[PDB]
């Protein structure tokens, strides 16, 4: 599990 | 924008 941001 | 984690 990861992080973006958009 | 935001941030998500998946
Ligand atoms: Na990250």
């Amino acid at each position: 599990k990861d992080w973006s941001f958009y």
